[PDB]
């Protein structure tokens, strides 16, 4: 919570679907080891990608509604949205190097 949008099921439309640009949503849970591995990396990305995209996190236990809409099974799942439409999907943990390459390739 500096640049990261802490999303809810009620805030999801406004925060993600109505945003004039790119949003990287992280579907995640507290018990999930790989999710917690990538949190510090998302902190990094949010800073590094100022003005290019916003990072948003949706905890799928506290907010149960949203994930079934996007077919999410494995977590973490990262969905790159561009103006409310999903452009790119990444399932499971990955490094900062790997995530940057994912974003750079798909933001274009």
């Amino acid at each position: 919570s500096d640049k990261i949008i802490h999303l809810t099921d009620d805030s999801f439309d406004t925060d993600v679907l109505k945003a004039d640009g790119a949003i990287l949503v992280d579907f995640w849970a507290e018990w999930c080891g790989p999710c917690k591995m990538i949190a510090p990396i998302l902190d990094d990305i949010a800073d590094e990608y100022q003005g290019k995209l916003t990072v948003a996190k949706l905890n799928i236990d506290q907010n149960p509604g949203t994930a079934p809409k996007y077919g999410i099974r494995g977590i973490p799942t990262l969905l790159l949205f561009k103006n409310g439409e999903v452009a790119a999907t990444k399932v499971g943990a990955l490094s900062k190097g790997q995530l940057k390459e994912f974003l750079d390739a798909n933001l274009a």
